[PDB]
């Protein structure tokens, strides 16, 4: 199938991008050259990562050798919950910008809805763990997103973790003058998103899907949850097709029109999780995917479940 799908700001986004959440700065570097070298074009990055240099200096590094131009890579980052404020939001874009080593992002989402106090820490709490709000509105966040765009710091702005209601508030800002490119949100088929996939499709927002494989090395996983993986029913699926549970795992997402963003820095695994382009799953095996949905959450972000903007309260 294609490589890419069109934004609704006219430029085009490769559906399969490199995951960097968790990669370890020491060893996230050769991950992205290798990504770079056998074929990814779209890295998926985020201040609160604490990588981005380490990201930035395989993108500069392939720049320089000239394997890749910058035109044709789209390099994505996200506003951290602490840089809400209206004053706040060029620094920290312009941070990730001297760190990735670049003279614009293809895309800067806000990382979650929900705002959080300024300062050193990513999650300021109170002295009874939870965590500490931003006054400042989402909408007003916004505003402050398309100033980059008309800065020239960024290409396009999009949302992540917005549910549907947060999403319409964006669409229905009065003064709207960009709409989110994006939603980035989490998507396997232990959590299928129907709902809020058809939700923003309708309106043009293309959705990418964080955690397609389930995020096994997610910080918090414990022995019982359920392991998309090691599933019996999604490995008979890539032995009929003679491809990898993961590689399943990837294309699945493809073939409902998203972005998906594996991570890896295992370098196998990173060139494996790239050979996707070559099959197709029938619309029985994606309606049999469909099936495993459980509403189960890798990122359900459980110390802010009190704050007015947190996501997950409503169906969708
Ligand atoms: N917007 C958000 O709030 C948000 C939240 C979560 C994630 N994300 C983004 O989405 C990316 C992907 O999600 P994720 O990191 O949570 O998890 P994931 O991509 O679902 O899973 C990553 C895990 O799978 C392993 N893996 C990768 N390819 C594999 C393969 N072929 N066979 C077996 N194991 C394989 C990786 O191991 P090795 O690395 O050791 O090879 C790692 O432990 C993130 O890195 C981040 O960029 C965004
Ligand atoms: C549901 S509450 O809304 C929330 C809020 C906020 C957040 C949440 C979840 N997360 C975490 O934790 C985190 C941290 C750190 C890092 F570095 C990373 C991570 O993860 C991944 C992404 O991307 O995020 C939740």
């Amino acid at each position: 199938m294609a490589s890419r799908i069109l934004l609704n700001n006219g430029a085009k986004m490769p559906i399969l991008g490199l995951g960097t959440w968790k990669s370890p700065p020491g060893q996230v570097t050769e991950a992205v050259k290798v990504a770079i070298d056998v074929g990814y074009r779209h890295i998926d990055c985020a201040h609160v990562y604490q990588n981005e240099n380490e990201v930035g200096v395989a993108i500069q590094e392939k720049l320089r050798e000239q394997v890749v131009k910058r035109e044709e890579l789209f390099i994505v980052s996200k506003l951290w919950c602490t840089y809400h404020e209206k004053g706040l939001v060029k620094g920290a874009c312009q941070k990730t910008l001297s760190d990735l080593k670049l003279d614009y992002l293809d895309l800067y989402l806000i990382h979650w809805p929900t705002g959080f106090k300024p300062g050193k820490e990513f999650f300021p709490l109170d002295e009874s763990g939870n965590v500490v709000p931003s006054d400042t509105n989402i909408l007003d966040t916004w505003a402050a997103m398309e100033e980059l765009v008309d800065e020239g710091l960024v290409k396009a702005i999009g949302i992540s973790n917005f549910n549907h209601l947060q999403v319409e508030m964006i669409l229905n800002k009065p003064g709207l003058k960009y709409k989110p490119a994006v939603n980035q949100i989490e998507c396997h088929p232990y959590l299928t998103q129907e709902k809020l996939i058809q939700y923003c499709q309708s309106k043009g927002i293309v959705v990418t899907a964080y955690s397609p494989l389930g995020s096994p090395d997610r910080p918090w996983a414990k022995p019982e949850d359920p392991s998309l993986l090691e599933d019996p029913r999604i490995k008979a699926i890539a032995a009929k097709h003679n491809k990898t549970t993961a590689q399943v795992l990837i294309r699945f997402p493809m073939q409902r029109n998203l972005v998906v963003i594996p991570k890896s820095v295992t370098p196998e695994r990173i060139a494996e999780n790239f050979k996707v382009f070559d099959f197709e799953l029938s619309s029985q095996d994606m309606t049999t995917l469909l099936s495993y949905n459980r509403n189960w959450r890798v990122c359900a972000l459980l110390s802010c479940t009190s704050h007015k903007d947190y996501p997950f309260h409503e169906e969708f």
